[PDB]
């Protein structure tokens, strides 16, 4: 199994592309402020979601879960100063790898069931935190 979620912000939105390569339906959860987003992606299926905000600042805590029909994985990234925090919790009966993109930094974490894992990012240039995007990986 693997669920890919790429993030774009160009402009006042935030893009996110969800690709479940995986043989078994999973559900998304966006929020970002006190908009919540929420979508079934099938096997081989993509799907875009699309925030709006004119204050473009209003993408800075965006939080995604991955459910398995239980199985959630939580998904929560801080954009503050300089820095990108990730924060990855897997509620499923499963470990599962994460493997992390922002420009040119490449990062693989292992997440157990119960587990909490917070990955930090630094950028000289936040332009690199534009396209961030994460795969989680299973059996
Ligand atoms: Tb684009
Ligand atoms: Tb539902
Ligand atoms: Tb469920």
């Amino acid at each position: 199994g693997r669920v890919e979620v790429r993030v774009e912000f160009e402009g006042d939105k935030m893009r996110v592309r969800l690709r479940n390569d995986s043989s078994t339906p999973v559900e998304v959860h966006i929020k970002v402020g006190d908009e919540k987003r929420t979508v079934t992606v099938n096997p081989g299926e993509e799907v875009e979601v699309t925030f709006s905000a004119n204050d473009p600042h209003k993408f800075n805590r965006p939080q995604f879960t991955i459910e398995w029909k239980k199985g959630r994985v939580e998904v929560r990234v801080e954009f503050e100063g300089d820095k990108m925090r990730v924060r990855l919790r897997n509620d499923s009966s499963t470990p599962v790898e994460v493997h992390i993109k922002v420009g040119d930094e490449k990062r693989t974490v292992t997440v157990n069931p119960g587990e909490e894992v917070e990955v930090t990012f630094s950028a000289n240039d936040p332009h690199k935190f534009n396209r961030p995007q994460f795969t989680i990986e299973w059996g």
